[PDB]
């Protein structure tokens, strides 16, 4: 039998906050624009949208180590940002906004789904606590 790599992290340098699920970050020395894999948050108007954008934010700015893991499929989406899991001082991004009821689980793909269940786990949490959008 053969294997393929283990997912790893990589790091990378904050340039801006975007939004809820789009940071800006210097990789490898080059400006990529990283849209969170297996998330979406509410857009900045709709309800929820400018907390969500706060969260993502808050995080990545304090953070004093950022981290790209890159999934097992696609690496870029359509638009051409980068396909990744985003890590805050070893905090997932995409994770904490699930847990906060900010984000919800969305845009699963079996080629890139290998944090799924750790996200359901979060959103279904999340959901018992009736956190943001699952307050109704
Ligand atoms: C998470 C994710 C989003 N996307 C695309 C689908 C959405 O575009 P379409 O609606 O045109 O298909 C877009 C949503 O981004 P935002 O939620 O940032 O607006 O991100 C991917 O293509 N693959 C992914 O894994």
């Amino acid at each position: 039998a053969t294997s393929t790599k283990k997912l790893h992290k990589e790091p990378a340098t904050l340039i801006k906050a975007i939004d809820g699920n789009t940071v800006k970050l210097m990789y490898k020395g080059q400006p990529m624009t990283f849209r969170l894999l297996l998330v979406d948050t509410p857009e900045f108007n709709e309800k929820y949208g400018p907390e969500a954008s706060a969260f993502t934010k808050k995080m990545v700015e304090n953070a004093k180590k950022i981290e790209v893991e890159f999934d097992k499929g696609q690496r870029t989406d359509k638009y051409g940002r980068g396909l990744a899991y985003i890590y805050a001082d070893g905090k997932m991004v995409n994770e904490a906004l699930v847990r906060q009821g900010l984000a919800k689980v969305a845009y699963v793909y079996k080629g890139n789904n290998t944090h799924e269940q750790l996200l359901r786990k979060a959103e279904a949490q999340a959901k018992k606590e009736k956190l943001n959008i699952w307050s109704e």
